[PDB]
């Protein structure tokens, strides 16, 4: 468990699950973002390698796993950033600024977020974040196209509903993935299966034109240092966006990772856990020196 405990806030009649461990301190708060269809807990990765000094907040994503699930909830990345901000005041995570961190749908929210409310973000990690307008298509998004063109949603390459197609998303998202037996992949998919009309849903509101550039729209309005970490072998969200951000955002430190892909949370989580305490020291460093 790591020593995280799960825990429900409650906003009127919509509820956020999240887990935690540690305690408003000194230091800041991280709160972590997951991505597209995952949870909370892909995040404990990277918890294990983290110092235990820290107050850690990872929270299901509005629709995933105990956060509500309602027909009726805006899924833009505008919609879930007024969410997370919801969240924020009930825990009163912005009693003073907090370290955000997120990663690709999760990572877009975490800049959209720091755009939209800079007084409440000390620092900002982005990991693969989603939201950036790429000058050409990896084979990804140019297979989105191509399906746009049959109208095939039952084929999006992350919302398999087959063991074969749950085995082509474990290979796409990571960059090492061994052939896993067909019991294995059958179960890792049936979990996914209730779930999927919904991640159906939420896929084709952050593709939609009021989403898929919304990073790239309000990165000019992030104010804070920015770490960004991308693995080399991303074959979902391209790593020349790093450099995209990189130039377009002031004290911005870029750490581009060898042999990951996609899921960098579980690839290399002893390196990205060193990374995001490392960038945290470096910022406290500047500001002590800042003063006066
Ligand atoms: C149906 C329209 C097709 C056009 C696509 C336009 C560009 C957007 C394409 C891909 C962005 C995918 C972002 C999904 C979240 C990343 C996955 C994750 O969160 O791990
Ligand atoms: C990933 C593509 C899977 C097949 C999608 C079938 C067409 C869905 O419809 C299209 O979805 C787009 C994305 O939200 C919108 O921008 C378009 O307006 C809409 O017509």
């Amino acid at each position: 468990t790591l020593g995280m405990q799960v825990r429900y806030v409650h906003h009127e009649d919509y509820q956020f699950c999240y887990s935690f461990r540690g305690r408003p301190g000194h230091k800041p708060s991280i709160l972590m973002l997951h991505g597209f269809s995952a949870h909370k807990d892909m995040w404990l990765s990277v918890v294990k390698f983290l110092p235990k000094n820290l107050h850690l907040v990872c929270v299901d994503m509005p629709g995933h796993e105990g956060t509500t699930r309602s027909s009726l909830d805006d899924l833009s990345i505008d919609g879930q950033v007024k969410r997370i901000h919801q969240f924020v005041e009930c825990l009163k995570l912005n009693k003073k600024p907090f370290h955000l961190v997120g990663t690709a749908m999760g990572g877009q929210v975490a800049g959209v977020y720091a755009a939209y409310y800079p007084s409440d973000v000390s620092s900002l990690c982005l990991v693969c974040p989603a939201g950036l307008q790429y000058s050409t298509d990896n084979q990804f998004v140019q297979r989105l196209k191509e399906l746009q063109g049959s109208a095939a949603v039952e084929k999006i390459p992350l919302i398999p509903s087959t063991p074969e197609e749950m085995s082509e998303m474990l290979q796409l998202c990571s960059y090492v993935r061994f052939k896993v037996p067909q019991q294995i992949l059958q179960g890792l998919v049936d979990v996914r299966i209730p779930h999927n009309n919904f991640y159906r849903k939420l896929f084709l509101e952050i593709v939609s034109e009021k989403s898929r550039y919304s990073l790239h729209q309000n990165m000019d309005k992030i104010k804070v240092p920015t770490q960004i970490i991308w693995g080399k072998q991303d074959q979902v969200l391209d790593v020349s966006g790093a450099d995209m951000l990189a130039k377009s955002i002031a004290n911005c430190q870029v750490e581009l990772l060898e042999n990951c892909g996609h899921s960098v949370v579980m690839e290399r989580p002893r390196k990205t856990a060193k990374l995001i305490i490392d960038f945290l020291a470096s910022v406290h460093n500047t500001d002590n020196n800042k003063k006066l």
